[PDB]
Parts: C-alpha cells; structure tokens; sequence
C-alpha cells in the first residue's frame, strides 16, 4: 500500500530467497540431502528474514504480499498457490519478527 517502500521495494529490489524457500516447498525445486525442505539450500530463512526486513519495516510489508504475489503466479492461476503461499508466507513473520507495528498482520486464511 505504501509506496514509500512499494516504490523502493519493487522498483529493482524485490525479493528472492523470501519468495523462493517457499518455492521450495513444491517439487519446483531439487533435492539431495535430508533438510525441513531445501537441503542444497537452507540459508534462505535466516537470508529472508533480513533480505525482507534489510527493505526496512515499511517493506517487510504489505509490500512482501508483492515477493509474495509472484512467488509462482505470473499471469492467471486463480485461486490456488496463494492460498497456501500465504498460509505458508504468514509464518515467516513469526519466526522472523520483521513486523512489531502491524502492516501485513494477516493469518486468518
């Protein structure tokens, strides 16, 4: 909503390993060793968790629903992935306090 950061955020420094671990989670991704998902990748919570506060806390959202809203539909794939890219994008912020205010305070999905 803010553009203060919605400005700053998507205009050449969006996300990645935010909108990318949760890419993970499906079979978009490789896999080797044993690891909650990303073996061949973990550094990417502890990455995200700053790689979306690094943006500052007007970033760390809404703006994230961004990282987020393309973290796999780019075009039309109704509702599905986000669905759960939410419900799974929602937790990041529990483990990774980035918000103390409120800006994406959602969950009840």
């Amino acid at each position: 909503q803010p553009q203060k950061c919605q400005r700053e955020f998507q205009q050449e420094q969006h996300l990645r390993a935010c909108q990318q671990w949760i890419r993970q989670q499906l079979a978009g991704s490789p896999f080797s060793e044993n690891q909650w998902g990303p073996q061949q990748g973990p550094s990417l919570r502890e990455q995200c968790c700053n790689e979306l506060y690094q943006e500052d806390q007007v970033c760390v959202c809404p703006t994230l629903k961004q990282a987020a809203k393309s973290v796999r539909v780019q075009g039309q794939h109704g509702p599905f992935q986000s669905t759960r890219i939410y419900q799974i994008a929602k937790n990041l912020p529990n483990v990774c306090n980035m918000k103390q205010i409120g800006t994406c305070p959602f969950i009840a999905i």
